[PDB]
């Protein structure tokens, strides 16, 4: 009924595991014994539930006691309780009803997993209902129209999906129902929730116009300058697409933002095989909000990691850590086409290319004769920071295929990423650096003989220890994702998260993560 110092300290050491770290047998008799006297540590519940046999009844019926009576999970702990590995309904809705204390802007940080999530619900139950995962998400989605704008959005991407469809239909057909779920309860509401599900209507008949659009200019066989005449003629037609001007409808990527149209004079195809189209929205409020819209082509992974990066934002900004980064948005529409938020930017390779050096474009767009090196110091305190920011995040997430044209620079002094079709450790390349970064970035805050190399440096071990503290926020994040339709992830669904996990070096005390960190920035810097 009560360890002895020895027996604490093990039982400690299986508390801290990460998530997804299975359990001797010995842990698991361990856990067990003790049962009672970790019932007053939060962190022990989801241990003791993965030693839970829950195909023995008794043993089943016992451990739903005891988990009445545990300490409650933190609401973040509970993502683990969704994952594959339980298929106990009073499990699964204790883990629902941890998440009903979650706020909003917490839910929509998770709900892209959680829509992933309902592959492992009970499909019968959700086919039915025409708490558990689907009942919940559409209820919060009823209270919150920016939570019903990402929930349509999540799930139509897997109805759309083909894959799904052909290798497991049912899985296919759930995801239908949910969808159905979804416009029954919105559509049973009071006008607020009515007016929700007319403006997701209003919103899909836009999307669909505007792949139309996208196929018409491709059906073109000219080259860019006619297509993107093309493009701004059909986009001028209001009557015939009606893209130009359109009754306020919430912007998909962005559904804060609300816009009545395209402009038609300013959009134009990137110069790329894919050719997605650069559009300028007319926002209520008079402004413009510039978007990519990708057709014929897969933004998955690219909204996961985009969605990643900008948790760990929050996280570091919840940590008092602001390090100037640029989740910029990014939202599927379908499986073959979605919206990138566009940010006025740069490319590293395009100032190599014009100014010579990152220090030179600096010192063009924000000089300062006694700033560092000339420029200024608002400019380049961002720039370290950011670079910072990128450095740690990108290595966390094993981000490969890291060429120039990827980092992309603004005149503020922002450093950011771009272009996530190679992560978890795959690279085009043989043998990637497990930290990739390269000359031109550390040259554009003075080298390494400057101080700010070093408080690049600094930076770097205080967003690594503040993202280590929430390893089991992030894994769990991943766990959610291991079945989904990722290339990089269903590449390697069993090996994912710990290639994650890895990346945290949870073996090692803050003091020791330190100094690999320093080891690890210095090493890919002296390789140059
Ligand atoms: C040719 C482009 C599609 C190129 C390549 N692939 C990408 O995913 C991508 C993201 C991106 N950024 C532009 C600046 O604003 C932020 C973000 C939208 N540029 N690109």
């Amino acid at each position: 009924l009560k360890p002895n110092a020895a027996t604490r300290d093990q039982l400690n050491i299986i508390v801290s595991y990460p998530p997804t770290k299975q359990l001797t047998y010995e842990e698991q008799d361990l856990v067990w014994k003790f049962r009672y006297y970790l019932t007053n540590q939060e962190k022990a519940l989801t241990k003791f539930l993965k030693c839970v046999n829950w195909d023995l009844p008794q043993e089943a019926k016992q451990a739903l006691e005891l988990l009445g009576k545990w300490k409650p999970m933190d609401v973040e702990d509970s993502l683990e309780l969704l994952s594959s590995h339980y298929t106990n309904p009073t499990v699964r809705r204790y883990a629902v009803a941890r998440l009903r204390q979650a706020d909003d802007e917490d839910l929509l940080m998770y709900l892209l997993q959680l829509v992933q999530a309902l592959k492992y619900e009970n499909f019968d139950d959700i086919k039915n209902g025409l708490q558990d995962l689907c009942t919940f998400l559409i209820s919060r989605a009823c209270k919150n129209s920016t939570l019903a704008n990402y929930l349509y959005w999540y799930v139509i991407v897997e109805c759309e999906d083909q894959d799904t469809q052909q290798r497991d239909p049912k899985t296919h057909e759930m995801y239908l129902n949910v969808m159905r779920r979804f416009s029954q309860a919105l559509l049973k509401g009071d006008k607020s929730v009515r007016v929700m599900r007319s403006l997701l209507a209003a919103q899909q008949t836009f999307v669909d116009r505007l792949v139309h659009l996208m196929k018409a200019v491709q059906r073109e066989s000219g080259n860019r300058k006619k297509k993107n005449e093309r493009l701004q003629a059909l986009l001028g037609d209001n009557e015939k697409m009606n893209l130009s001007d359109v009754e306020l409808i919430p912007l998909p990527l962005e559904p804060q933002v609300k816009i009545r149209g395209i402009i038609p004079e300013t959009a134009t195809l990137f110069k790329s095989a894919l050719m997605p189209a650069q559009l300028f929205f007319k926002t209520e409020d008079g402004g413009k909000y510039p978007v990519i819209f990708k057709h014929g082509d897969d933004l998955r992974q690219d909204q996961l990691i985009l969605q990643i990066i900008s948790l760990m934002d929050k996280l570091l900004r919840k940590e008092n850590l602001d390090l100037k980064l640029t989740p910029y948005k990014v939202l599927a529409t379908s499986t073959k086409h979605g919206f990138m938020q566009f940010i006025q930017s740069v490319p590293v390779a395009e100032v190599l290319d014009t100014e010579g050096s990152i220090q030179n474009f600096f010192r063009k767009y924000a000089p300062s004769e006694n700033g560092p090196n000339g420029i200024s110091a608002e400019v380049m305190d961002t720039y370290v920071k950011s670079c910072a920011g990128y450095c740690v995040i990108t290595y966390i997430l094993g981000v490969g295929d890291r060429h120039l044209d990827n980092l992309l620079l603004t005149k503020t002094g922002k450093l950011f990423h771009i272009d996530f079709g190679y992560i978890l450790g795959r690279d085009p390349k043989p043998l990637p650096p497990p930290m990739k970064l390269n000359k031109e970035m550390v040259e554009g805050m003075g080298g390494t003989q400057s101080e700010q190399y070093q408080e690049f440096r600094k930076q770097c071990y205080t967003a690594f220890l503040h993202l280590r503290r929430y390893s089991n926020l992030i894994l769990n994040l991943f766990s959610l994702m291991v079945d989904a339709n990722i290339p990089d992830i269903a590449l390697e669904p069993d090996k994912t998260v710990k290639k994650v996990q890895d990346k945290f070096r949870l073996d090692l005390s803050d003091e020791e993560a330190v100094h690999y960190m320093q080891s690890l920035i210095d090493e890919s810097v002296h390789a140059l």
